[PDB]
């Protein structure tokens, strides 16, 4: 696999979404609206965290993800509909992919 393991940490200040990975991963992160979105597009690696959103998570009204093929290869959309306004950070470190979804306080 590359993607394997992905696990949601909800907290008040800011909910971490991490996804783990046999190889680093390339991604792009965007933000839709109508609903307010964020967006992740993972290549090499389609990474899909569902179930894990909680019902509580002040941040993530929800998580959606899907992988399309091009050629041999795949890429994955993980969508994260939205509670509020965001500032996403985003950070790779080893296998790890960190996005934590900060509100509208980027600097304490």
């Amino acid at each position: 696999n590359t993607l394997r393991g992905l696990d949601v940490s909800r907290t008040g200040s800011g909910a971490q979404v991490v996804v783990t990975g046999t190889r680093p991963p390339t991604f792009t992160v965007f933000r839709l609206s109508g609903p307010e979105r964020l967006v992740v597009d993972l290549s090499s690696a389609d990474a899909t965290g569902i179930k894990g959103h909680h019902e509580g998570s002040g941040p993530v009204s929800g998580v959606v993800a899907s992988q399309f093929s091009d050629q041999r290869a795949s890429v994955g959309r993980v969508l994260l509909a939205l509670d509020k306004a965001s500032q996403y950070d985003v950070r790779a470190d080893g296998n790890r992919v960190v996005i934590s979804v900060d509100g509208t306080s980027q600097s304490v």
